[PDB]
């Protein structure tokens, strides 16, 4: 799977990434992978380097990644207490995060125009 | 695939949907695919019943589906000429148009946020 | 996932099907799943037709199917009560059972060469 | 795509693979991809390193990987030369070929058994 939802009552999903659920996609031989590791650190990964991270490694025990209404990506412990937010918000809307083939990790939004075909 | 990357210079693909291509996602037993057919209309399809097209079948041959720069979705034939455009147009930048679980086809743009790992 | 493998001493997996898992495939808008139900019923389906099972719904609780070392696939209940297998056997070694586009189900083996590439 | 099934007349597919396809499939921080090229090379990667090959480039053009019917994989030029073949050969019928979880690529076959549901 490549995209997370934000939260939102409908049955996208994923819309959280708990704890050693991850992202993956393929490119030639590199693996991308973001993952929510079981030590709270959220992290991209090319095969097994490490690339990016929120550096939340030790902050909690049982975090989820979650992606809000307003675009904004919150890892949050299992105490609930939120350890890392990416640092802009949008209008509140849906929004979506995609790991992409350029190995870049980006959030669109807000929705501009759908079908509006659900069901 | 779920999503098609706006026209741009990366290796974000796909960024065309030529004819006979499409999007396709599992629902449970249903099957969604997004088609760019031979005939130049762009369907969605919930197994085989048609659910949405764009009703340009005829209209040209050889037709392509592109995501342009500022969100637009546009369905352009082998001369060249442009039988549809989706209706909303944002600044010029980068979108994704998502086939999500819910049924939906959502453009969202453009990006918030991103780690800025490309390459 | 289209395969089963033997039970064996590596890391080929999956090598169970518990309950509510399966095997899944696509063959145009039809999904072909083969799935270890509740009820204990191994089933095929062609979409929600049911096209072929091995008729033990209601015989056990919580059962699995396993493809044995000698290529014969079993039904188990959760008290290690067999209430079905495949009935031909081959020699001890590596089998797996795929299901196929053409919507047969096949158990082949056992192996007849590698390229000896493990690990 | 895991699997190429021995030559037979019937939709199960692929069962060929033509230069510059492969099998692929991911194990942790690791793509095992097995490759017909573009020189003839039929070579199975961990990443970007080569592991196993049928040290056959250079020996033509246009190459394509078959697995017979029985059981022997060869690759033959577009001039319809045979350039290589596995070395053990079965009684008449189907295989298949799989690349395994495992990194093992190992041809199975004759058929045991089937639930006899083509179609």
């Amino acid at each position: 799977n490549n995209i997370i939802f934000s939260k939102q009552p409908d049955d996208n999903h994923p819309q959280i990434l708990h704890a050693t659920e991850s992202l993956e996609i393929l490119f030639g031989t590199h693996v991308y992978r973001f993952i929510m590791q079981t030590d709270c650190n959220l992290v991209l990964y090319d095969n097994n380097n490490p690339i990016w991270a929120t550096n939340t490694g030790g902050l909690g025990n049982g975090c989820r990644a979650v992606l809000q209404p307003d675009g904004v990506l919150v890892v949050i412990t299992n105490e609930n207490v939120t350890v890392w937010q990416s640092p802009v918000a949008g209008k509140a809307g849906h929004y979506v995060l995609v790991l992409q083939p350029d190995r870049n990790v980006v959030i669109y939004g807000d929705a501009l125009w759908a079908t509006q075909t659900v069901r």
